[PDB]
């Protein structure tokens, strides 16, 4: 089954396409995407991940550090969004 | 804060002990419950868990899948 991450922490200056080669690391990434303010644009701070393989979501959480753009990231199952 | 989570898909075997000795890996837990039909008495098949503090709740949330007595559960946040 497709796996879906949170990601949080992003940088104001991470793309889409930052985002889909770092999270290919640990398998194919059928789509992501940043969360945008509608009205300006602004990087929300966080993204979304969807993986085509669940193992892919297991890989991410057993490696501990995160970084991208200079800054660490916070991926997080779906599941445990409040 | 305190952390509820509800624990769906629990086994018919499944006791209240068997939640909190399960549970309890995660953080302390401050009591945990078999939910049961409030008119009939009979087993809801679901329980209920409170964790002292609500990091607990992430924590248990952060792992892939949940086990208990050879059948996959399903926590979530209370709410």
């Amino acid at each position: 089954m497709e796996g879906k991450m949170f990601i949080g922490g992003l940088s104001w200056d991470t793309t889409k396409k930052d985002l889909k080669d770092y999270f290919s690391k640990f398998g194919e990434v059928v789509d992501c995407t940043l969360k945008l303010d509608p009205i300006t644009g602004r990087s929300r701070g966080f993204g979304f991940v969807l993986f085509k393989e669940s193992e892919s979501v297991d890989k991410v959480m057993d490696q501990k550090e995160h970084k991208l753009n200079g800054k660490v990231i916070d991926p997080k199952r779906a599941k445990a969004m409040a």
